């Protein structure tokens, strides 16, 4: 899902400290009953991929044709007051509109998080981070501030998912739906490193993953406990087909479909 990157090394995201639960818990907000049940989406996978450089200068990712990006980061520092923020930005592509997300290190106070709703292609990821908070989304594009939850001590999972009707965002154990009609491109651009600067800090304490693929998770909820276990076929975990198929060159339906 990612570009061949020396920097980007994998990682297994449940083995990080504080991430016992992560997925776990991302996996269950929905699913609030006893019993056990398959469920089917762009769900986040075990193994991420971490980028970082032991140099100060400024470095970009790329994800293509994925549908939804999550990531994780570390605990914040003095989270119950002046919590220290990790930098980092990501920008979704679109047209006519596009997003971009940036989390710091005339700013409102423990609001570290900032959303851009930009018309523009041209993106300086040279300046943007190297400005006052006041001068980064001015003008005719639209500046959301967002406070990211500095109790949580990073065991909540971020995520943002797509379609061209809705957009998903997921922060905490909350999901906010916002409707636009937009043509995404799919691809998604990330600056992980860069010098140090007033918003900008450097240091490398996020992990991050690309989900493309139509993911499959059983759950099971016994006498209280929950556990999830991923399949790699959803005949295998259930002993019946499934309907969702990719179709080949020009458009015709495989010949292993049901
Ligand atoms: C994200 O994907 C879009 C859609 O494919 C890319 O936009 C096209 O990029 C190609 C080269 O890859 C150009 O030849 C086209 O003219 C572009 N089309 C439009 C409508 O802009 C876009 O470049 C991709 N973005 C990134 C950062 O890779
Ligand atoms: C994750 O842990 C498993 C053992 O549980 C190990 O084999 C694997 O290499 C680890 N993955 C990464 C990306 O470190
Ligand atoms: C943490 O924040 C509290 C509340 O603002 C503050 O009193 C305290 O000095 C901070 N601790 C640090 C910066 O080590
Ligand atoms: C986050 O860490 C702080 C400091 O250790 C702790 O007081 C707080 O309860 C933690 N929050 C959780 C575990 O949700
Ligand atoms: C990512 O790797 C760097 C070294 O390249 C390391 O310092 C950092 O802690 C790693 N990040 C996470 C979240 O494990
Ligand atoms: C996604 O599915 C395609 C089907 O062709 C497969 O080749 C690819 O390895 C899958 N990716 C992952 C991450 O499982
Ligand atoms: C769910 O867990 C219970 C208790 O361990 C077990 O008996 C049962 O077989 C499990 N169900 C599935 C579908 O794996």
């Amino acid at each position: 899902t990612i570009k061949p990157n020396n920097d980007c090394r994998q990682v297994n995201v449940t083995q990080l400290d504080g991430n016992e639960n992560l997925i776990r818990d991302f996996l269950f907000q929905n699913f609030k009953e006893e019993g056990t049940v398959v469920v089917g989406g762009y769900y986040p996978t075990e193994v991420w991929y971490n980028c970082s450089k032991t140099l100060t200068t400024t470095a970009y990712a790329y994800f293509n044709n994925i549908h939804a990006f999550y990531f994780d980061m570390e605990a914040m520092e003095n989270s119950t007051g002046n919590a220290r923020g990790k930098p980092l930005l990501f920008h979704v592509h679109g047209e006519p509109v596009s997003v971009i997300i940036y989390i710091s290190a005339h700013r409102p106070l423990l609001k570290h998080g900032l959303v851009c709703i930009t018309k523009t292609r041209n993106v300086d990821y040279n300046s943007f981070t190297s400005s006052q908070w006041n001068s980064i989304c001015t003008g005719n594009d639209r500046k959301v501030p967002f406070s990211v939850i500095p109790t949580d001590n990073g065991t909540k999972i971020y995520g943002l998912e797509w379609n061209d009707e809705l957009v998903t965002a997921y922060i905490s154990g909350r999901s906010y739906n916002w409707n636009i009609n937009n043509n995404w491109f799919n691809n998604v651009t990330l600056m992980y490193s860069r010098s140090s600067t007033a918003t900008w800090l450097h240091s490398a304490a996020y992990v991050y993953q690309g989900v493309s693929n139509f993911t499959y998770y059983k759950l099971n909820n016994t006498n209280g406990l929950k556990t999830y276990e991923f399949c790699e076929d959803y005949e295998y975990c259930t002993g019946y087909a499934t309907n969702v198929f990719a179709p080949t060159v020009g458009g015709y339906i495989p010949d292993g479909f049901s």
